[PDB]
RNA sequence: GUUGGUGGCUGCGGGAAUCUCAGACACCUUAAACGCUCAUGGAGGCUAUGUCAGACCUGGGCAAUGGUCUGCGAAGUGAGAAUCACGCGACGUCGUGUGAGGUUCAAGAGU
């Protein structure tokens, strides 16, 4: 019943509650680049980074770096070791992209829930737009940066999800549809789920602002202008994408208790949603071949 | 140089659709296309079809035929505005601070 959510909220932070993300978000970078580099030159472990990023912290050179929070810093040094270990079972540098993310972790409510603001640790109360009710212990915090004008807070929470109610129909045969994105069957009508509108434009917007950038002068006031259009561009079409899947997706899991462009999305929408509503997933062409899925995923399923 | 009817390009309204509002518009019963302003800039920008190859393809190779915009100034470059209500400061405006923004549906995300 107890589930992991990350309550996105918009976060709205003043001159100096913006400047202190972007400070965290480098040092969070910087932290991570200094010692992926002292581990290339080493061929250093948990202790001996966390002992060398205090010494930093304290150094003069870099006194800066115990101003911004320190469970950022923690949390990138051992983003540094979980890559360096894949690596081991010599990974790239971090480069500084539009969208960049750091996260805090929850120690005697350092973090709290405002009604329409957000406390963080160096921050304040942050202020927030379409802050969903939270009822549940704050995990940690994401305060990433989407593009310039744009942070978002992912916070963690555990709360308690309920399983929802007994399910209308008992599976939904779904497949990748060629004009439909996908066409969905209780198993006698046939819902073809047409792909969001605006779809196909907004794909050729996203087209024309990567045009736009690639005609300009990388390093440039107009070419950040234009990189961060593109990045509006891009969050316009994860926006779509997503909440077309959500809605898809909790209406299969409401409609139907299994369910049987964007895939990747989609398929782990339903899945979590498939086990927080408690629901399962057996994981005339386009008509046949949903029919076809439906009935080889319930005969796997029972 | 037009009172009027439909359309969505851009900005705020957390997200999608829709809607007000605002910066521009576009056609005339049609439902498509497009963000805008100023300065600089000096010849290119967009698109359809063909190619495996400019969104270059994989040390080798291809960048064709048309339409469209464009010297009545393209790309690039620098600077700005784009919801409402209260104040504060300075000359009806400009900054600056705070607050609010409709309906339905939805809302785990990140290295």
């Amino acid at each position: 019943m107890i589930r992991n959510k990350a309550f996105v909220v918009r976060l709205y932070p003043n001159a100096a509650q913006t400047e202190l993300i972007n400070r965290t978000l480098g040092s969070a970078r910087f932290v991570y680049n200094h010692f992926l580099a002292r581990r290339i030159a080493a061929y250093l472990t948990y202790g001996q980074t966390s002992s060398e990023l205090t010494l930093l912290k304290q150094a003069e050179e870099t006194s800066w770096l115990s101003e911004v929070d320190k469970f950022a810093l923690q949390n990138s040094l051992k983003n540094l070791e979980t890559a360096y270990k894949n690596f081991f079972r010599f990974p790239r540098f971090r480069k500084k992209r539009t969208g960049e993310s750091y996260r805090t972790q929850f120690t005697n409510n350092n973090i709290q829930i405002g009604e329409g603001r957000l406390k963080l640790p160096k921050l304040g109360w942050v202020k927030t737009k379409g802050q969903q009710d939270i009822q549940g212990k704050i995990l940690n915090v994401t305060v990433r940066r989407i593009h310039e004008g744009h942070y978002e807070a992912s916070v963690l929470c555990e709360v308690e999800i309920p399983y929802l109610p007994a399910a209308p129909k008992f599976a939904a045969g779904v497949d990748v549809g060629i004009k439909d994105f996908a066409i969905v069957t209780d198993g006698v009508r046939f819902k073809h789920e047409q792909n969001p509108k605006y779809y196909r434009s907004t794909l050729k917007r996203l087209r024309k602002a990567q045009q736009t950038l690639s005609r300009r002068k990388k390093g440039s006031a107009r070419y950040g202008k234009a990189k961060t259009k593109l990045a509006r561009i891009h969050k316009r079409i994860v926006n779509k994408r997503q909440d077309f899947l959500h809605k898809l997706t909790t209406s299969l899991v409401r409609e139907y208790e299994i369910i049987g462009a964007g895939w990747g999305e989609f398929i782990r929408q339903l899945e979590y949603k498939a086990a927080w509503y408690g629901r399962l997933v057996s994981k005339d062409r386009d008509e046949n071949a949903a029919l076809n899925i439906r009935r080889e995923a319930l005969v796997a399923a029972g």
